[PDB]
């Protein structure tokens, strides 16, 4: 019989109720077995159910009334979908359960119901089994309706070995004993909620626990020699979930809230209602060897996960289509949160570089508007991208300025209020603001691509304002709404620019005026005649008269105006040189994320006198700032990254007065058998010196299987990927690959530190492409990781050679690749590359020559 349905979505008229879900997983032989008893009604006479099931082994399919039928049972594999036929139509509006038996075999990739592993001191390997069901990976678990609008309750229930623990979303009523060496463990029904969001872990984890005010129980969950490093994400997860609690008056209707830290994670975390899962790297702090980096990305990926519990789980997209309404809502309130819970952290300063990163892809024809339509698996992995996360935080943030926090509060309660249990488009929310024209303007920034750039034109007291669509003409026009001081003025003025054009009138002449303050809107300005030389001259001068964030969207803004011929480079590398004189993490930040991607590009063509030069010219500019780094772990959060990263630059760079130190730390590092305890915060510049020679990298990869702290594997990691030693490059690629001695969760990131590498890059461009296939099959098509290694191994390319490789390589792969967004991505980023160095390179050599900075 043919396929009885030809879409990829399903129908609409048979929709679940409930689900009751047995699962028995053999940890021995890597399979597994259920039964799924999904209630269900059809509001239309039909005799065919369909539903979604990947790579499951289906023995047998039923149809109860409430008698039992027989189902006939058939597969199409490409649409992921399983027909089951009655032998008569179901009546309308009446409860029906189809009851489906089947086994699979535990996934060996990070998504479905995936076998992970790990080491106990002794060797001994240890596996359990989790799940990553977000976006469309439940159906390799169950058979179910895999979309998020069909929500539904869920009473699962595991069998298990006695040795193992299982958790799951809802607290464990009761363990029934049901043979020898057989226990299976019921946990409570479920609110409503989507299939994604169903989690499982059977394994020997231990945990700790800490009840909130609302009486919750928040527990985390890690491998036995790991849970003593879960105190910190305890205390901010117990301290977080109750800021959202009190914030959006909306109790979190759970009995518990687990962190369970997984020792094989693709993503950074995942917000399982009850049962959030985590990198070990995202949850576990070592009070003596963790990076300052690393605490603030447990404590916002903490927040990140709790902000879903309301923000995807409570209301969720109605398609993925409209994914940004979880994923831009949970990064944006990551800065909401731990601004108010952890204001040590001062996350607040850092909203904005997220945004930059946002800009990047959002100036290319290849960027997609934030709501956009996806159709199949690929497509929707997708849309886990920048735009989602990163530029939908930013016009939220945009929004939130412009309408006020109070209001905005206001809008985003009603909002979760009226949609609890249910599922939202773009639409809802902006009628939720309105309810307090948001729809109109917020429309131009979620259903089209990219963002103006605004030109302003001063005339006395005459300011004339433009906009225009940045590309790297549309015609595309949105609702700005611009801010701006004045050289007269530190009140934030505000216009609101709807049309192409307007104008408006100063109350007196000034020296300068600054567009877009504290960076807070989605657009870049340009300043026609002599606005950019105004405003080089204040921070040559003065440059505290603006705030850090102000000097550090001028440093941004000037270089992207490089791009499009608005500014020529000398100016904003004269504009850069005031840098010299700055303190402070965002503007220095700003000034290395505009400034090291042009030797990135030299690094990968011949042009090794002119690379040299630039190297020298910028630790020369941040001279002063690094040699007043001590070498130590004291200071703020702030302080301490900043410390680090100068002092890593610094090395990697073959600056003398901190290489031997570095050399000189890590002599004596290896001295003492890896005894010595380094400052953490020189660790990473210590351990990327000490590698360049056999014996150094030998000593620290002998280190890395003892290493229980993820930040001392991560900084190894870095270290072992900086060698000029081509064989242990290569080696580092086969085993990451391979993950035994180095787990393949850590090869995407491995795979890009060696495409960086300026002797060892060809070899991740090779790799990619010559493990193609299998590294498709273990992360999968459209996933960040597939895009992060495509992007990381060919962004920073600038011939037409290496255009064309990338063309012809990816356009061979038809069905498996061709077609993948971070393919055109950074293809349109090579052809920038190639335009913008064929332009700038001896510019760029005559003005190092000038020696502006001796002068
Ligand atoms: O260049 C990089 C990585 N990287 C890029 O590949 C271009 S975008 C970028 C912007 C800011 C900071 C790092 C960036 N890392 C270092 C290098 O020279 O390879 C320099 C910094 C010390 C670590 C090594
Ligand atoms: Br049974
Ligand atoms: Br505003
Ligand atoms: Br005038
Ligand atoms: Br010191
Ligand atoms: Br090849
Ligand atoms: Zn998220």
């Amino acid at each position: 019989t043919p396929f009885p349905w030809n879409k990829i979505r399903l129908p609409e008229y048979v929709i679940p109720v409930h689900y009751d879900l047995l699962i028995h997983a053999q940890l021995t032989t890597l399979t597994f077995w259920g039964t799924t008893k999904v209630e269900i009604t059809a509001s239309q006479p039909t005799s065919t159910i369909i539903l979604h099931s990947h790579h499951l082994q289906i023995s047998r399919a039923t149809l109860r009334k409430g008698s039992e039928e027989p189902l006939q049972v058939l597969e199409h594999p490409r649409q992921e979908q399983i027909a089951l036929l009655a032998p008569e139509p179901l009546l309308v509006g009446l409860p029906y359960t189809v009851v489906i038996h089947y086994a699979g075999q535990l996934s060996e990739t990070f998504h479905g119901f995936y076998k992970s592993t790990y080491r106990t001191k002794e060797g001994e390997l240890r596996i359990l089994a989790s799940t990553q069901f977000e976006p469309t990976a439940a159906r390799m678990a169950f058979p179910c309706f895999d979309e998020p609008a069909f929500k539904a309750s869920f009473s699962i229930k595991i069998r298990r070995e006695p040795r193992h623990l299982a958790i799951s979303n809802m607290p464990l009523v009761k363990s029934v004993t049901v043979a020898e060496g057989l226990i299976e463990d019921h946990f409570d029904v479920t609110v409503k909620m989507s299939t994604y969001l169903v989690a499982f872990i059977i394994s020997d984890f231990e945990s700790v626990s800490k009840i909130t005010k609302s009486g919750v129980k928040v527990s985390v969950y890690a491998v036995p020699d790991k849970i003593n490093q879960a105190d910190y994400a305890l205390d901010a997860a117990v301290t977080l979930l109750e800021f959202y609690e009190d914030y959006f008056s909306i109790p979190y209707p759970l009995p518990k809230q687990d962190l369970a830290a997984i020792p094989d994670f693709q993503s950074g975390a995942m917000e399982n209602w009850g049962l959030t899962t985590y990198r070990e790297s995202a949850l576990l702090f070592d009070a003596e060897k963790s990076s300052a980096s690393s605490k603030l990305g447990i404590t916002m990926t903490v927040a990140h996960e709790l902000a879903h519990q309301w923000f995807g789980n409570l209301v969720t997209m109605e398609w993925w289509n409209d994914l940004w309404l979880n994923e831009g809502f949970a990064k944006f309130m990551e800065f909401v949160s731990v601004s108010v819970t952890h204001p040590e952290l001062k996350v607040g300063d850092y909203f904005f570089g997220k945004c930059f990163d946002a800009m990047e892809v959002d100036a290319l024809q290849s960027s997609h508007p934030v709501s956009t339509p996806v159709e199949n698996p690929a497509q929707i992995r997708e849309m886990f991208d920048d735009v989602s996360y990163d530029k939908g935080a930013c016009i939220l943030n945009m929004l939130r300025e412009y309408l006020s926090a109070d209001a905005f509060k206001s809008g985003i309660v009603q909002y979760l209020q009226k949609h609890s249990y249910k599922n939202t488009k773009n639409e809802d929310l902006w009628d939720s603001m309105a309810s307090i024209d948001v729809k109109t303007m917020m429309n131009t920034w979620t259903l089209q691509k990219g963002f103006p750039l605004i030109t302003i034109t001063v005339r006395g007291r005459n300011v004339h304002m433009k906009q225009e669509h940045y590309m790297k003409d549309t015609g595309y026009l949105w609702h700005v709404p611009l801010t701006f001081i004045t050289s007269k003025s530190d009140m934030v003025h505000r216009f609101l620019l709807k049309t192409k054009t307007d104008v408006l009138i100063l109350p007196e002449e000034v020296e300068w005026i600054k567009f877009n303050v504290g960076m807070n809107g989605y657009y870049i300005v340009h300043y026609e005649d002599d606005g950019w030389d105004s405003l080089t001259g204040l921070l040559k001068g003065t440059h505290t008269a603006v705030s850090s964030n102000d000097r550090a969207s001028l440093i941004n803004n000037a270089f992207q105006l490089v791009s499009i011929g608005k500014l020529s480079i000398e100016k904003a590398l004269d504009l850069s040189l005031y840098l010299k004189h700055e303190t402070e993490i965002m503007p220095v930040f700003q000034g290395l994320n505009e400034l090291i991607p042009m030797y990135k590009l030299m690094e990968k063509r011949d042009m090794n006198e002119v690379e040299t030069q630039f190297k020298a010219f910028l630790i020369r500019l941040l001279r002063d700032l690094i040699d007043k780094q001590t070498w130590t772990d004291e200071g703020s959060v702030s302080e301490r990254m900043l410390r680090s990263q100068l002092l890593l630059l610094a090395c990697v760079h073959n600056y003398q007065p901190c290489v031997q130190r570095a050399e000189g730390y890590f002599r004596k590092w290896k001295e003492s058998n890896g005894q010595l305890s380094l400052p953490v915060d020189v660790t990473l510049a210590v351990f990327a010196v000490g590698a360049q020679s056999t014996e150094g990298w030998d000593f620290l990869y002998s280190k890395y299987q003892f290493s229980l702290s993820s930040t001392e594997k991560s900084q190894i990691e870095f270290a072992l990927c900086r060698t000029q030693n081509k064989e242990k490059l290569q080696w580092l690629l086969d085993e990451s690959f391979k993950g035994d001695k180095i787990k393949t969760q850590e090869f995407p990131q491995i795979l890009t530190l060696i495409g960086r590498n300026p002797v060892g890059y060809p070899l991740a461009w090779q790799f990619l492409r010559k493990n193609w296939n299998k590294l498709v099959q273990k992360f999968e098509l459209g996933s960040s990781s597939i895009a992060h290694m495509v992007m990381g191994t060919t962004n920073q390319f600038s011939t037409r050679t290496r255009l064309e490789e990338v063309k012809g390589f990816f356009s061979s792969l038809k069905e498996n690749g061709s077609q993948l967004r971070c393919v055109q991505q950074t293809i349109e980023t090579i052809e920038e590359n190639i335009g913008w160095m064929d332009k700038n390179f001896d510019k760029i050599r005559v003005w190092l020559q000038s020696e502006k900075l001796e002068r």
